């Protein structure tokens, strides 16, 4: 059996190249899943651009997905044959300390590894992941917007102690994440915050997420303070991050593994009592409810456009452009 | 120099009578409220039965009121005459464990006492009442006046049961005063929502209209188990079957209104599932602000159902008794 | 080729049933539409009730809904599958006197007939109505169903008042589904709004975010007339309570739901007081398009109450009576 | 007794000198109004410059004010002494054609003659004017004094626009004393309101709380077109918008000042070319009940003592100005 995919032998978005590939079977523990729908992230970027290494090689990149189950690995079950599944990203082997405490993103065992970057990933007709990563859904299309998009900005809502009342500022709210973080930032209780440069033309989009308010960077300043500020891009606007924050204001991080160093200002973090709190990734056991919540249309995807594999190098490209409001999938 | 007031000179709701009574003046730190409205709640009617002992006799009650201020005491800053207020119900001292904590209805030193139960109340053109506890708010007062028992309380229950997004409560009593705040809350703070009443027939709308995700019977809650969180404001009444629809972890979070009562609790069944039975009483002094924000911001709603003159108050009270429909009964002085 | 409906072929709220049924087809300038959301009237429980002949019977009613586009039949342009609509629910000709001046909903050819009346309705997953009638809208589909009875209505009836800038608008029946919106209207096109409600306090917070000015009982009306501009959607309910609070050269506009509304007139108040009373039915095709127009800017909102499933039609068309209901019951398939 | 007053003999704000003047005394009809305030409007300038002959000289300028009934004149009733009232600036004889069908600044007898401008005005500490003009209020007489020309000639140009809600209103000058207030009338009629101004930055957040949807230069409005109705208080319009901004069945109304008009696209287009002046005697009794119960604004830019009146009429023109002048003699 042969399938399609998207495969680089040697980093750089121009050797991102449609090939035919062996279509792999699962092992033991494993299924194979018919790839429906798979997210375009700045993290599916970073590993193709060569910002972090993959394996194996030569490497199908794509570290969120959903689909079908086509075939369960021998002594799986709990899911089966044409089960609708949407993909945990993170490898666990769930007998660490960190597993058994729950946070299996930081699994001692695998690295916290991310299908899609030490394995095959979703950007091909067919991927092998583990059944235990494999989540039964009733939502596709929408699923495989949760385990990059939704599930880390779920991680980061819960890592900040959002109490209802708190100003919570959403930094890069149009992002895949951003726009998932405004909504549970409200959906905990939280007076959101949305922060573009764009707000002219996305401010229907961000309220109907949840936002209360969409603002400027430079407008932003002018409503500090903020109790919370969560920013999924990294080192990006950290000097507008920090500086917005209230007594005992928590500002959550998370990025997509680019570089990414800072200058951190102790004398206003003690005399403020602020937290500076990493996020990645999201709980297993999180995963489940996020996906819960999805069906209970409780969350939304918002969607920019759908490519075919064949685009898979423009849907990639998309994730620059100005003109992009929303999730880009591709579809094998 | 006078002023208008309900008041009895002992227990018994027949002995509530209409009289006029000297008008009050603020010491240092504290004001008089010109009182607009007046909640009527189960408190206040177990404290107008007996059931609850009151001071001075004879006693002005009223726990739950919004006014304006008529006069500042020596040494108030920060309100002025004029200013609409709602007053927050609990005597603290700010200076023992519980309030320096922010369990300011703890208070070691006032022993939680109640506003209108340990001094004179809202029941009256006039009430005085420590600056500290009158909160400023541009909200109209009559909703205002749901704030300082139904909306805190139910905070304060929402609170104590670390409710986390998706996880399913369920409000029993939730037609009452401090339960249909109960289903706001709980839903403001992601969960999802089970309403539990045995006039789903006719309450189904109106609760969900409070943000309740469904309406259920007693029977259909017990289909529905195993729920994550019960909130329960009606004490003793509701407690077996509260109790039996926790799941693994849950929490049953419990308030009253100082009637005694008394439930068979089965440990076993409480330490094999490792549920939590969590008492809460009135709510924190910093919630109260943040409650009274929330009603000005418009993400919370007072559900109001009839306004009666100070001299209704037997007919008040009984309409709590036996309510036409749901919301909260004011009296208007 | 099967789809669920409620439906009766007898009249009486008891006689109207969850059946399956055969989805219909569009035939030529006719969509198919997946109804979204349905609003409950009382203009659907008169029909079910008897009140109104339908055809045909056994009959689907349902007169206001929203929804997305299924199928286009033959011809059909500009509308293509998945479009979400909302239905203009007159049909019209387009081609006699009334439809080329604008009063479509006088149409002299179809009578004004109306969707969900003389064609099967919208309490079914799918209905079938002219692609002329479905305005294609960015808005929620649960926000647009409430308009082609509630705000077009309303609409309809605050234009032909003639309302200006100061003039004094009293709105009957206020929380009803057109009353809301007339509300709305009213104070849009510069009018100073009193809605009127008996049940003051449990509707004052919505019916002030609406737009009204204040809110008084029908005894506080009498008390504050004269009033310009009467707004009554309720029949011949309130004409007795309200004719008389109109001063020199009032209008009162009234509008119904179909059932029997004879009233006694003073034609001695009328003509000594130069009172205009003025019918309004429906609205008209081109003012549809304002009014969602209006819904997707943010300039009107839908209050909404609560939604069923369409299995609990009887429960929703039952709540259109309930003491408890403030706001617009829905009906989703 | 005598009174404070700015008068001029010969046209010109460097002859506008302050005298002392015997206070005159209300005749039939008449009620004396101690002056409280009174507004700075192009009108008083263009009065004061001699664009605009005035009586009697040497003469009192003023047309828009706001004060308190000092005295009534004999057999005057309705208003009485102590009294706060706003002053409607039309002369009307209430008996001919107009103003029996309501156009009292049209009045056939007076000509339209203004308050001011044939009579004594208000830049001063008392003013004589009839006593069915004067129109008691409870409004802060600040505000009061921005409406007998500001709110009244906005009211009246938005009235005779028959705005529409959801119809899209473009107003000229929005800054101006009547543009302000017409940005208001239009947002308060239903329309969506784009104010032109090439101070955009400026003036932004003050036009939107005026209740402008949207602040645009005169070029951001060529792609904003096309518009139902073009507001254009000072007759300037043709230098901020084409003709073609105007979509069909257009309104284009002014309320001051020749220019070149495209007759074909005027038929063509079905668009109106619709003049306003003043307002009517009683649509100011409705823009005194809005500006008390809040629905409209006064939009305040600096008060000036009598003494600096020559100062307060030139601030008129100064770039820095946003809102309204008002003298408080
Ligand atoms: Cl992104
Ligand atoms: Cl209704
Ligand atoms: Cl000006
Ligand atoms: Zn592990
Ligand atoms: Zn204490
Ligand atoms: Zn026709
Ligand atoms: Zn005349």
């Amino acid at each position: 059996h042969e399938m399609r995919a998207a495969a680089f032998s040697t980093p750089g978005l121009e050797n991102l190249k449609l090939v035919e590939a062996e279509t792999p079977r699962p092992g033991p523990g494993e299924v194979l899943i018919r790839v429906k729908y798979a997210g375009v992230n700045p993290l599916d970027y970073n590993v193709v651009a060569g910002a972090v290494k993959a394996s194996p090689m030569p490497h199908i990149p794509g570290s969120e997905f959903a689909g079908v189950v086509e075939e369960a690995g021998p002594g799986v079950t709990g899911v089966s044959r044409g089960d609708p599944v949407v993909v945990y990203n993170r490898l666990y082997c769930g007998h660490c300390r960190q597993c058994l405490t729950g946070w299996t993103q930081m699994c001692e065992v695998t690295g916290g590894g991310i299908i899609g970057i030490v394995t095959q990933g979703g950007y091909a007709e067919y991927a092998v992941v583990p059944a235990k990563n494999a989540v039964a859904t009733r939502a596709l299309k929408e699923a495989a917007t949760l385990p990059i998009g939704a599930l880390t900005a779920w991680n980061m809502a819960y890592r900040a102690s959002i109490s209802p009342g708190e100003k919570v500022a959403v930094v890069g709210a149009t992002g895949n994440v951003g726009i998932y973080a405004v909504q549970f930032a409200k959906l905990l209780g939280g007076e959101v915050y949305a922060i573009s440069r764009r707000k002219a033309k996305v401010e229907s989009i961000l309220k109907s997420a949840g936002a209360d308010a969409v603002l400027t960077p430079d407008e932003a300043k002018s409503a500090a303070p903020f109790d919370v500020v969560l920013d999924p891009t990294g080192s990006a606007s950290w000097d507008l991050s920090f500086g917005v924050l209230g007594r005992g204001g928590r500002y959550v991080t998370a990025g997509a593994l680019t570089g990414a160093e800072v200058r951190l200002d102790l004398r206003r973090l003690y005399g403020m009592q602020i937290l500076v709190i990493g996020a990645t990734g999201g709980r297993r056991a999180d995963f489940n409810t996020v996906v819960r919540l999805l069906e209970a249309g409780r969350i939304k995807a918002f969607l920019h456009n759908v490519y075919p594999l064949a685009d898979v190098r423009k849907a990639l490209e998309e994730l620059r452009s100005p003109e992009r409001v929303g999730k880009v999938l591709i579809a094998p």
